Formats: structure tokens, sequence, C-alpha cells
């Protein structure tokens, strides 16, 4: 009850700016998301032991991958606990309680392979889920930890507040999609140029709430350059990966995963910022204006990239 988690004096601080790095300590990234916990939702938001044990479960089903592992979780977790603190007013409770915990859950059992790639490979869960093949995957796998003995960190909900919560972290999940994203954003932008934009509007919530999901998931390009670099190495390190087996049944894959073509890798990533990650950091900053350093320091890694094709780095 009267147990907070603290922070050294660097971390507390800086854990505050969307631009903080979790570190390479595995060890303290539990006490990092418990913490964001109790100062984005309360100290009774959740019973510690229940959430503990959740976290921990939550972990285990994390594979050992380059990119969409237990990091990935824990830091798409922090840029939710940055947005969400610098709207305070804007969120409900159970908005608060469902996405960071839809955040720490998003990508579990990511085996480091697109949707398309199970689809073309005819893995199981494709036939299972024919569109956003692994996210209703990750949402299964939420369900599966929260319904573990002893791992209900809902339980103190009531039922239709329970149904809302799971569905808040169910839609957040589904739309860390990217083919959703394009579509998503572009429905947005009208909403916001035309005025029709209202809060109020469960449907509108969900839509604001799916590009926050995006521009969380996408928090890589929003880091110092030093960060953003050396993540992007884990990024490719994936996708060359699922070339490599696109490769293995007969398909030469898109360039992006060819690692025969590094060469265009500058580009691939003027094409990513400029069609996907600015556009998502400018519709967010327009709807939640205290969200305007994630474009800027998206604004800085485009130019950083820029510089490499010119050959200054
Ligand atoms: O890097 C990402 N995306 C992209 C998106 C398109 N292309 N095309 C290329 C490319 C094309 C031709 C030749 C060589 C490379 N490289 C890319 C990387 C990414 C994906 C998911 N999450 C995050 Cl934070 C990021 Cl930063
Ligand atoms: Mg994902
Ligand atoms: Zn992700």
């Amino acid at each position: 009850g009267l147990m907070q988690f603290t922070l050294p004096v660097r971390l507390c601080k800086e854990i505050e700016l969307f631009h903080f790095d979790i570190g390479p300590f595995e060890n303290m990234w539990p006490g990092i998301f418990v913490y964001m916990v109790h100062r984005s939702c309360g100290t009774s938001c959740f019973e510690l032991e229940k959430l503990c044990r959740f976290i921990m479960s939550v972990k285990k089903n994390y594979r050992r991958v380059p990119y969409h592992n237990w990091k990935h979780a824990v830091t798409v977790a922090h840029c939710m606990y940055a947005i969400l603190q610098n709207n305070h007013t804007l969120f409900t409770d159970l908005e608060r309680k469902g996405l960071l915990i839809a955040c720490l859950c998003h990508d579990l059992d990511h085996r480091g392979f697109s949707n398309s790639y199970l689809q073309k490979f005819d893995h199981p869960l494709a036939a299972l889920y024919s569109t956003s093949t692994m996210e209703q995957h990750h949402f299964s796998q939420t369900v599966s930890i929260l319904q573990l003995e002893g791992h209900n960190i809902f339980s103190t909900l009531s039922s239709s507040e329970y149904e809302q919560v799971l569905e808040i972290i169910r839609k957040a999940i589904i739309a860390t999609d990217l083919a959703l994203y394009f579509g998503n954003r572009k429905q947005l932008e009208e909403m916001y140029q035309t005025g029709s934009l209202n809060l109020n509007n469960q449907s509108h919530r969900d839509r604001v709430i799916g590009l926050m999901m995006t521009a969380c998931d996408l928090c890589s390009v929003t880091k110092l350059w030093p960060v953003t670099k050396l993540t992007a190495n884990d990024i490719y390190a994936e996708f060359w990966a699922e070339g490599d087996e696109m490769k293995k049944l007969g398909i030469q894959p898109i360039p992006m995963m060819d690692r025969d073509k590094k060469d265009e890798v500058p580009q691939g990533q003027l094409g990513f910022y400029n069609a996907v990650a600015i556009p998502c950091y400018t519709t967010l900053t327009q709807i939640l204006p205290p969200t305007e350093p994630l474009l800027k320091a998206c604004r800085d890694n485009l130019s950083q990239w820029e510089k490499v094709i010119r050959g200054e780095e």
C-alpha cells in the first residue's frame, strides 16, 4: 500500500521525456513498468503481487528475437506513458489501465516474421486469423495470461468494466497492424480538417487510440540518433532473416528484406519516414498538441538519414 517504486535520479527525470531509452539492464525493466503504471494510473490500479506475476509471465512469452522482444514491449509502453502523462485529463480511468497493459502485450509470442511470411508459409495461425494474423494472436496470448491463476490484474473491475478494458486492449493491439494505420490516419486527417473530430464519440476515440498505438509502436524513430541507428540494425536483422526464409520458399523477397540490398537501406528509411512516421506524428500532434516532441525527434532522425545518403556519415 505505502510501497512506491523509485528510480535513480537520472532515470526518475529522463523517464518523463519522450526520447527516454530504457537501458541495457533487463532486470530493471519490470520496475520501470510498475513505476509508470503507479504514476500513470495510481498505486491502487493493480494488486502489486498480481501485477508482478502478470509482468513476469508476459516477459516469458516474448521470444529471443532481434527486435520484436521484451525490450520492444517495455519501450512501446514507455512511449504510451509519456503520451498519457502529457495529456493528464483527456483519458478515462479504464483507458489509463488498459493502454499500458495493451502496449506491454502488443507483440506477445512474436516470432520475428510478418503477417505476409506466415501467409506464404501457410502457417496454422494464417488459417485461424485471415487478417491481422499476428495481432489477433498477440491478443489471444494476452487473454491466456490474464486467465492464469493469480494473474487477473483486472479482478476488482465490474463485469461490464472488465469487458470494456478487454475491448480497449483488443482494439489497441489490432491497431498495431501497420496495414490498418494508413486508412486510420486518413480518416483522422479528414475528421480533424473538416472539424468533425469528437472525443465524446467512441468510434472517434477508438481511431485516436489506434494512432497512439502506431505512434508508440514506431517510437524507435523518435529516439536520439545513436539509439535510432543502433535499433535499425535489430529491425533489419529480423527483416533479412524473413527474406532468407522467403528465398527458401522460392520467392524473391521485397528489397527491404533482401540482405543483398543493404546499400538501399538509407533510401528505404527516407520512404518510411516520409510515408509512415512523419504523417503519423503530424496527425498525432494535431490531435494531441503536447506530443509535438515525437514529431520533432522524428524530423531530426529524417535529417540524420538524409546525411547518411549524402555520405556525411
Ligand atoms: O524500418 C522500418 N520500416 C521500413 C519500411 C519500408 N522500408 N523499405 C526499405 C528498403 C527498401 C529498399 C531497399 C532497402 C531497404 N527499408 C524499410 C524499412 C520499421 C518497421 C517497423 N517499426 C519501425 Cl520503428 C521501423 Cl523504423
Ligand atoms: Mg506487432
Ligand atoms: Zn510492436
